[PDB]
């Protein structure tokens, strides 16, 4: 199959490609300049590269867990299982800074990702070619093979002592990985950012936590490899604690412990550091543990201030309300009214109707308006024998309003100017003769006025708190401006 | 009284009711629709859920605090009250548990309530049955009853030991009622806020300082539990500290101090731990308590910023406005100047007063501006001739302006384009002559301008910080378009 | 002088009175409702109650630090000192407390002052009588004379001795003269937040450190205090550490030791607690000290987010700026282009122009108008021999703009629709025949399409980051329509 | 060379002064005020003083480094090299003192630089003589010279070992140097703030990381240095640990240990404090590093809340969208749909597209106008034999819509009000005679209602999220309005 093997480094077409580039017909103009690149490039969003990079960041965990373990806690690390997994792990890396030099580099400055194989090398080279070409190969085999070469029997002397040192030392050169499991993870969390829109506070959490538990662990380690390396001197907290020959789970245990104990802001371990190495040691960790959970306070405190915040933009514009009505001393009448009305007509949350409406496309502006209020202006039989392009272009003429029970909403003897449409409540139709009817949900009233432009007849108070939706007299002639047919049958009717 | 159990199950017209379904006939709605749902359908919104559930969180509060220090502290569980409290309790739970697959569901991705029974008990059983069914039925008990009865001599070797070991361990399945806790304590707190309107972060950091009490006590007792059940080995806290046969008092005063200590980022206990028990236990402790300080300074950061978000967000706006005269590099007169005018507009505090007055409705904003101006514009004899709807529509029209001592508000020579109503200060009228007039609170200046449009004949200079409020010619000619015949009564008496 | 003592009581004419009630002829209503209020009424507003109130806080904060280091750490607490110091206490502490049943009582819910003797009365008992009341009364000098007239040779079992530590718990009710403390102190910082105008985070956080100090200070007594009521058992931390018979110097700086440490988050004392006493007292203090430090860190990230607001509201726009270049995938160059555009217009901070010049009243926008154009509107003959009227309508009309070095600002050949001033920057004129004139700050060009309402003729290129002031023809047009005379001297002209 | 000693004091053209003073103009003016200022004066923004201050920089760093570590740990003070080292300092800081004496004066409260040399001086007088004047002359060796001078054989008696404590004292007057060092690094930081624009979190985080490490430095010589001048007692830390005549490494080291574990919320040295210098000193550090620590907390938070700023934003923003579905009750549907919409609008991040080419200037917005729409107005052949006038006049009238598949983009039957080109996207025109054409990227679709202004004959349905741009009919009326002779064009090949 070598067509399929050309067809999984170019950027296959799904949800995320399509956000990205936009269309479909841009994701082939993608393909054609991943295959007018060269031999066999790479692109960082195809399919191969989600995979590889899948395995290793599964690799790279269980390489930075496993390898400062096995590094200084036990003694002879040339057995058999651990070189078998240092020469697996340092194969795939080696594969990895291979195919390296054919992945595109996605530059953030600009919407043109790196396919120019000359140019992907020139650039990393320049920029992360050192640390992964450390990190791959296994400089510790490496110097022993060398040193074995020099001198064959170099087992004589104490001079190996120090040669194992230094393969141990050399060794954790393989923690250089890091750097890739870092831009790894950013760059696919960036994807999944783009594609399934998850809550930045979290990821970035999910990351600190992630590097919290790894540098307590590698503190872990050092804190008993520095200590080992010096053969156990009788003033290192290992000789102290008479746990030089204690099991290695017990010893990772209690160094892990101590590396938590000064990264959480406890301390110490049994007594405080009493040699050279142990105080440095100690104060490198309590740097280390105190900027990492100052930032976990940060990250914390950015989390929570993003839970409520409809609610805290409510209470703030609440404040600012609280504010205006202490400055020209209302009396606490109309504050109690003011109160009930915010509390009636946001519902403790904050939205701007205005904003959203003008933000959204058409036909969701026209489905919202349809379902909020077609069952509405069906039941007023003037509207039912028009246009239905008529009511479709008058539904968007509508506001929406709230009333306190006390309120009139109609004032006996002004100028009509609106027509209201009743969504929740119940209102009370005052007329002359001591006349008082209700109306309730589904009902209407004040539309003689949008007809003849008269004066008011009857006052209309609201008893509950009423939602209403409401039309003018000059937005209903700006609709009738554009339905001439629907103005003249009204002329006629109205006869 | 079979009517009186239907109505309890039913939701209540109550203002919870009436604030969730708008109106009344909604909640008739909904009280038809639990009618409407089969065999004695609990709905969540109801009184007897209500109750039922304050019983409960009074209940789960009791057993959450009373059953870890029974099993870990006290030898011989087995005592006749103490059985009595269990087989009580859980006989609640049990209660509670039948009750379940007969309450609604609130979806907070609709409005829509579940009160289908099939539907209902097909998502609890796919959500949150098998907690609370292991949290309910005494598996302990169980466990103890079937065991004696397949062998009832169990007590021959020390098999029995391991026997009470594991009930004391199956009897914490017990402290997965925490989940009927924060589900009903959410469900609850939702409900309160949208009656009562307290602010949403004393509700959360109220949420977590209980959650930090209750994981302080349980990590009291599981400190102290591990121990016990290891028959207090040589290593543990409890045998260094030669408190093995002291009192239970004690010994939870002693464990909650090592979890407080924990928890509050202090330590250690007397010592550092030494047993490979006691040392994942304090880094789990050390853990849990790090994470629960954590969020507890975030929440009472999230509680300050929300404590003077008026004053904090006119500091920022005079910030913007320092930047405004930095960028053009006026002089510092003039910042005095700008600097005194923001002290007596706003008053260290930021509102809109234009935003404010958009956002509520007709009769508030008819009454606001009612109460701070018809006390003014009855004082010039042109208004208190004319229509009280024209003073009505006229009053709208009023602008709020404030002017520092020295400004001169109106220069004499200009054409004249708004008139002034005072509210507070004392100007001085300027003329012709060398005549200066002091007018004060209620009276006005510069109507002249309003009738004639001409030009201005005097100069007006302000003495104090004048609050005023401003009336246009345009606006003026506004409100004369609607009500023509005071119009026309303005030009008879301007005759 | 029987009319002194009469001015003094009512609020006097300063700064926060004419700010507070607007209008000094408020202030002299005021004056007068509290002449008409009755015998003697002190408004709390005034001078006397200002200077008396400084007097209180003055010997509160004396008592408060006194009053717990003389019961604890002294043995005989009946030296004659000591006892006059009490007495003069309570007595001016009943002083104030005769002279609070004649203060007015500001309440937030109004602007209302209460000034009814019978209502402040009826308010002071049901608000904060019963705290005053103990805290005003030397409790444990009737506890001590009672007992002795009860029995004047008590002395003679171990009775006494309860007695006399009744004595110093009794004695300890003179802490609760610190709710007069707080209603103090935020009654009279409100005043200087209307005064003076200091920022809100700064005078909370000093609040935090007062009571962080005060509540440090008590704990320290509190764990002494508590064991020297038990006699100092040999579990107590003070006959552990051998310094029962230091001096009090010593205690109470090895107790406040305890307390900070445990305050601060470091811990422990010598040892941990041991005794039962020391154990619930440890974890008090390490509650106490672990919330005093959180809303700490709260109160300091609030003042720390409040520092640079214009320049993280410039950060947070540029970020926008850049997710908007980064949506239409804009070239690199343009990015280039924009990025230096935000750097010389808003030079790091932002400010909002527009807005800024429309909260302003009109005397000042007329003069940072002045001081900034006028002197470039004089430079062009065409207005310096109009009306200044004219000119002053006029200014309202020019617009800021800012152009990059490269830019066309004027391209030949389009309607010339607006006309430019220099305030800073080079620019070059390019006409036919090859001819590049330079123009600098103070010139003009542009004036010929205001005119005449042609095209463009010349070229003009922006040579350095030129900072300009532009009038449009239309708002020419407008500042034309109410000014004819100088439209037809410009007609005349023009010919 | 007597004109560049001239030329290097006054400020050169460069970015910043540019930047700062507007034009090349303004920064000649400025030069020509320092030249007409007296003799040398020191402009603050020119070469030599930045070349001054970096050296200054780069020694007071060096100073505030070694002078307490060899003040306090070293017992002979008067070696060569130490002698040496600070006369060289002090001859630096005696000069620097005298160039303070010619520096103008930057005051933030204007924009006017003060130069007058008797104005600078009477300023440096009442603000900072007195600190660097005491920093500057070797305090110590004065009193050393005059002792000797007063009595020559002084070391007599043990008044020789006061005058070495007192010495001692007398030369950590060095350490006001620190006055300097902030203020020189707040002047040079403003300044690049000012050109580089680096975000401000950053810059105040790095300026607390420097102090806590130099208060963390000087507590930990602190707290050896109260032990040394009592000739460390037996209850000082010192004499307890045995550690009097360790090197002065290993002090150092556990010294600066003690500092930093009372820094970063740790604790304690070996044991607890005991003497009543170490105690004091402790809750000395204690303090100072809890303040340092919270203050740390604080801009790590001030940081973090700027990292994510756009898309806590949108977050922000969408629940102020959940909210408003919430409020109407929407069906989950459209709930769907308005989901949908935003994640294909907006792409996770809020930009405000109509403010931000509102507040560019007019060819920054000409040119992101002509890249994003000329490709596509050029491909209709209604534009292409027309004004390039008329088509940049015609081109700011487009607006940016985004349309879900499944909408009708235009529904057949309405009055067509509007004209579409595609961008992204693919979609169907339906017509009848079942015909489904398909338009992709760089068409164009409903052209006939804008010349005709009929009504609609075909549908439009989109079958992909299409980003489209929109040209509506009166926005090109508009267009016509200024551009006749095209109008009448498209009148003639119209018919
Ligand atoms: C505050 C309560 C302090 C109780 C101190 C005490 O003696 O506790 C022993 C008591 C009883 O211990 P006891 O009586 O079993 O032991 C003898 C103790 N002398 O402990 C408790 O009551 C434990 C629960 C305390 C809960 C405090 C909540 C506040």
């Amino acid at each position: 199959m070598q067509r399929q093997f050309g067809a999984m480094l170019q950027p296959g077409v799904n949800k995320f490609s399509l956000r990205m580039f936009g269309s479909q017909k841009a994701v082939e103009r993608e393909q054609e300049r991943v295959k007018s690149a060269g031999f066999w490039i790479i692109h960082p969003y195809s399919d191969f590269r989600f995979y590889w990079d899948l395995t290793m960041l599964l690799l790279m965990v269980g390489n930075l867990i496993i390898i400062p373990v096995g590094i200084t806690f036990f003694k002879d690390e040339n057995t058999t299982p651990w070189i078998v997994f240092n020469v697996v792990s340092d194969t795939f890396f080696l594969i990895d800074l291979v195919l390296n030099f054919r992945t595109g580099i996605v530059v953030e400055d600009n919407t043109e990702i790196i396919l120019d194989p000359q140019r992907i090398k020139m650039k990393y080279l320049k920029s992360w070619f050192m640390v992964d070409f450390i990190s791959s190969i296994p400089v510790d085999y490496i110097f022993l093979i060398v040193e074995t070469r020099i001198d064959s029997e170099v087992y004589k002397t104490a001079r190996a002592l120090r040669i194992v040192r230094f393969t141990k030392i050399l060794s954790l050169l393989r923690l250089l990985r890091l750097s890739r499991l870092i831009r790894y993870i950013h760059q696919w969390e960036e994807i999944f950012h783009m594609t399934y829109d998850l809550a930045s506070a979290v990821v970035r959490i999910v990351n600190l936590i992630g590097m919290m538990l790894l540098l307590c662990h590698w503190d872990g380690c050092l804190q008993f490899l520095v200590p080992m390396l010096q053969d156990f001197p009788d003033d290192c907290w290992v000789s102290i604690n008479n746990m030089v020959n204690n099991s290695w789970g017990k010893q990772y245990s209690y160094a892990l412990f101590k590396a938590m104990s000064h990264m959480l802001c406890i301390g110490y371990g049994r007594q405080a550091p009493v040699g050279m190495s142990d105080v440095w040691l100690t104060m490198l960790s309590m740097i280390v543990g105190a900027t990492c959970y100052a930032m976990f306070i940060g990250h914390a405190t950015a989390l929570i201030q993003s839970l409520d915040s409809s609610r805290r933009q409510y209470q703030e514009k609440y404040k600012q309300v609280e504010q205006y009505m202490s400055f020209h001393k209302l009396p606490p009448d109309t504050r109690q009214r003011i109160h009930d009305y915010y509390e009636h007509r946001y519902q403790g949350k904050m939205f701007d109707e205005e904003s959203i409406l003008g933000e959204l496309s058409e036909p969701l502006r026209e489905e919202i308006i349809n379902f909020n209020c077609r069952k509405l202006v069906a039941s007023m039989p003037l509207f039912a024998n028009a246009d239905p392009n008529f009511v479709t272009s008058m539904l968007t003429k509508l506001r929406f309003e709230v009333f306190q029970p006390g309120d009139y909403i109609i004032r006996e003897g002004t100028i009509g100017k609106k027509m209201y449409f009743i969504q929740h409540g119940v209102v009370s139709v005052l007329t002359k003769g001591n006349k008082e009817t209700k109306l309730a949900d589904g009902s209407y009233f004040g539309e003689i006025c949008l007809l003849t432009r008269g004066r008011r007849t009857a006052s209309v108070r609201a008893d509950t708190y009423c939602r209403l939706y409401s039309l003018s007299v000059d937005n209903f002639n700006e609709v009738l401006e554009e339905y001439p047919m629907m103005r003249r049958a009204f002329e006629t009717v109205a006869l």
